């Protein structure tokens, strides 16, 4: 069995190997990369996502989200308070202000210590989940707006044609902006490209151990767990690495820098935080190996998770027993 300790693997494809996206994902899996839940892909040196980032300041962040924490420094929830619209130029200036800027630090480890000590005492503003792309249309390799769609994969594997579309999302971050512990919708893959700015630190639980994280989360968030049998689908709970180690939960960590891709694998729980002003692009995707995860994915039916249009068909086809309850939660 490849990668039996479920370490995060880092790949350096050549320009030739960068041509065929599906083939390369399958290669990484042949080497055991999915056992970690997360892999890093460093593009060949010949590649670029676009020519420059000099002209992005007029992008609008229609609904910036202030991420307000409740709890203790290592075990907390966050809720999102909606703020007034602002441009990417305005958001960048805000990120760099004295109130929000990254503190002085020695290295990534010192900054990680500072994040876990102090996150809860601040409420950073995240420009998350903005439909759009920063890949140039002429970028033919690993262009996250030109991937094969999940609807087409389901149709190729299962023979059923379904409605829905699959487009990327932009994320504009600042120091301490945070992504809570989650797997993807329908336990899909994700791919995330850090276009510019400061790093993103990731934490991940191997898919084979995801239920250990779920059991800890039910213990640590007991109100939330009574409310919903899949409350991590609400994407609000944070647990620090120290607390994970105290409770024997297997995990790994890595820091993504600008110009790098990360891939999350089906049922790989992940969480993390941004170091300072940055912009990432991410999208979900599927492969043949995903189908069995999609069929078994948990679902939130309490009302909280509320998701895209395109999840309907995935539930309806892959999980017909669950469909009626889940759809009630959508309505
Ligand atoms: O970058 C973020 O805030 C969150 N990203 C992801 O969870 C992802 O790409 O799967
Ligand atoms: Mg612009
Ligand atoms: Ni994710
Ligand atoms: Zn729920």
């Amino acid at each position: 069995a490849q990668n039996p300790n479920c370490n995060i693997m880092i790949f350096h494809p050549t320009k030739e190997e960068f041509n065929d996206f599906d083939k390369y994902i399958a290669y990484m899996e042949s080497q055991g990369a999915h056992r970690a839940g997360l892999a890093k892909i460093i593009p060949p040196k010949e590649w670029k996502a676009r020519e420059t980032y000099d002209n992005i300041s007029e992008i609008l962040i229609a609904t910036p989200l202030q991420q307000v924490a409740s709890g203790r420094a290592g075990v907390f929830t966050q809720y999102h308070k909606k703020k007034k619209a602002m441009t990417v130029g305005e958001y960048r200036h805000l990120a760099n202000s004295k109130k929000y800027q990254t503190p002085p630090h020695q290295n990534f480890e010192d900054l990680e210590r500072k994040y876990w000590k102090n996150r809860i005492y601040n409420s950073p503003i995240y420009g998350a989940d903005i439909s759009g792309s920063l890949f140039d249309e002429n970028t033919k390799q690993w262009n996250l707006g030109h991937l094969g769609t999940i609807q087409d994969l389901l149709e190729k594997e299962c023979g059923v044609v379904i409605e829905g579309v699959n487009t990327p999302y932009l994320y504009f971050g600042m120091w301490k902006t945070t992504f809570a512990w989650h797997t993807e919708d329908m336990d899909l893959y994700s791919i995330n490209y850090l276009h510019l700015g400061e790093p993103k630190t990731w934490y991940v639980v191997p898919p084979e151990h995801g239920q250990r994280l779920e059991r800890l989360a039910r213990e640590l968030f007991p109100g939330s767990s009574r409310g919903c049998g899949a409350f991590l689908r609400h994407k609000v709970a944070l647990i620090s690495p120290t607390v994970l180690k105290e409770n024997g939960i297997p995990f790994n960590r890595i820091t993504q820098e600008a110009g790098e891709f990360m891939v999350t694998f089906p049922y790989g729980y992940h969480a993390g935080f941004n170091h300072g002003f940055n912009c990432a692009e991410a999208i979900n995707f599927a492969t043949p190996r995903w189908i069995d995860y999609g069929k078994m994915a948990s679902q939130c039916s309490c009302g909280e998770a509320r998701v895209t249009f395109s999840m309907d068909a995935f539930v309806r086809i892959l999980q017909p027993e669950r469909y009626d309850l889940w759809k009630r939660g959508q309505d």
